[PDB]
RNA sequence: ACUGAAACUGUAGUAGAACCAAUCGGGGUCGUCAAUA
């Protein structure tokens, strides 16, 4: 057997009788350069180019803000629609 | 217990070399035609 490592699993319950659904995040490598301005070209491949992995667009993620009732009462007293302000 | 910043995948390189749209040909010249009764 090989141990599992990466990825994410969906919900599961004691008698589900199906494996949990897996989720995968699509990443791509992006490559960029700096131009040396006098020669107007990159100064070498080794120190002229750089790369970023990024999570690509169109993917959906869920976070949770957790706040105690103490602060939620304060926030709701100042703005009843405050959850509308979380859209950004 | 708090998102790093900032950085042009650019720089040089002629889709080109070679190949005949060509070879042969007098603008010429003479015997009939038709099938029945």
């Amino acid at each position: 057997l090989k141990g599992e490592r990466g990825g994410y699993v969906g919900q599961f319950e004691q008698e589900q009788r199906n494996l949990p659904n897996t989720g995968k995040i699509n990443s791509e490598l992006f490559t960029h350069n700096t131009i040396q301005d006098d020669v107007q070209r990159p100064t070498s491949d080794v120190g002229g180019v750089y790369s970023y992995e990024a999570i690509i667009a169109g993917q959906t993620f869920v976070a949770e803000l957790r706040l105690p009732d103490s602060l939620v009462k304060q926030i709701t007293s100042k703005n009843k629609n405050w959850q509308a302000q979380l859209k950004a």
